């Protein structure tokens, strides 16, 4: 046996089967991934013998739980950059799930979080099982939502996703699929056998695959008939997270007085204080945009973040040392500046993602 892939990919039947495999780091996706996930999507759109994309993780634990933001930070001490083509490429594949050719079918078993959500919600099906543990974990870590965020975000139900978005607030099993992140929900249990049914499938249309995805949804039924754990929340996180700035938000939250509110506000005041604001702004911004026109916000946004303090000392706090202690910097949301957040979104000029060729535009 030769030495195993972080990604696996193979055709079994009318399907074409991604597996992301570093179980060991949680499926965390790389560059190397990247690049031989992104041709074979491609090639797949193309190929008339394929009906069907499935997306999984390898391990039972993880779905993924990021693109791999240590060795970009590692990257970022010395001359030999990865930041520059990773996010760019990581987006040119959000864009090439969300308008995907093919049926895509994500098995968002396990933790689905900040890359592991760009490589699933875009598509056209997410199947959650009771082990689904989404989050946009980036405020923490000195980044923001990126790989579409700032498109999926405002579109999940009122102001939802602002608030999943600036908090970083996990949602588990079929709450994912109650939050509209999972189109589909399945037990755990049942899970190979979906998956049996699907790479069975003889020249299947996407209503087939629909009409699979639905059976095995009806009769799931771990928490069947239990209710989002944010209903009795939302109008509070609607209210709350309507207003143009981060500063009128905690004001908010403080108004509120809730206990839910009062813990919430408690966890934003640990955020970067740059992350909160470019996140804010990112949202708004992307709730009038198309997806392509989000990525190329975003990669704006990832680049000028490189340049910041705040992504090394939260990937130092959060991943390396793993004292949830960071020292933001700046340290105040007064602190952060309008020229500040502005710079951020200004344009890279040639160096902007594109998503085709320079004669496309004018
Ligand atoms: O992007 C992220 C990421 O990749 C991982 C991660 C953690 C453990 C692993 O073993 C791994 O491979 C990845 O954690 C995170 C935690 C955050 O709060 C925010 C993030 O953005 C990430």
């Amino acid at each position: 046996t030769d030495a195993a892939e972080e990604v696996l990919l193979g055709k079994k039947g009318c399907t074409g089967v991604i597996t992301l495999n570093r179980p060991k780091f949680l499926n965390a996706l790389t560059l190397n991934m990247i690049r031989q996930i992104y041709p074979q999507l491609k090639k797949w759109e193309q190929d008339p013998e394929t009906f069907l994309i499935i997306i999984k993780g390898a391990g039972g634990k993880a779905f993924c739980a990021g693109g791999d933001i240590r060795v970009i930070s590692e990257a970022e001490k010395a001359k030999q950059k990865i930041a520059p083509v990773f996010f760019r490429e990581e987006y040119m594949l959000n864009n090439a799930v969300g308008s995907c050719q093919k049926p895509y079918v994500a098995l968002i078993h396990g933790i689905t979080m900040g890359g592991g959500v760009g490589l699933s919600v875009h598509g056209q099906f997410r199947v959650a099982t009771e082990k689904c543990l989404f989050a946009m974990p980036e405020t923490a870590i000195g980044l923001f939502p990126d790989v579409g965020g700032g498109y999926f975000l405002p579109r999940l139900q009122g102001k939802l996703g602002y608030f999943l978005a600036l908090t970083g607030f996990r949602l588990k099993g079929r709450d994912v699929y109650r939050a509209g992140i999972a189109t589909h929900f399945v037990d755990s249990e049942k899970l190979a056998m979906l998956e049996e049914d699907l790479l069975a499938l003889k020249s299947p249309s996407k209503e087939n695959i629909a009409s699979v995805l639905e059976n095995y949804h009806t009769e799931s039924k771990i928490d069947r008939d239990k209710s989002f754990i944010l209903e009795e929340h939302m109008d509070k996180i609607n209210s709350c997270f309507s207003a143009n700035t981060v500063e009128e938000i905690i004001e908010n939250l403080q108004q509120d007085g809730s206990s839910f509110a009062l813990e919430q506000l408690k966890v934003i005041n640990k955020m970067s204080p740059t992350s909160l604001k470019i996140t804010l702004r990112q949202l708004m911004e992307g709730s009038s945009k198309t997806l392509q026109e989000v990525l190329t916000m975003e990669y704006r946004l990832s680049q000028a973040c490189m340049r910041g303090h705040d992504f090394h000392e939260g990937v130092r706090a959060v991943l390396i040392d793993k004292d949830q202690s960071p020292k933001w910097k700046p340290a105040d949301l007064k602190e952060v500046t309008e020229e500040d957040l502005n710079n951020h979104f200004k344009s890279l000029g040639s160096s902007d993602l594109k998503f085709a060729e320079n004669l496309y535009f004018q």
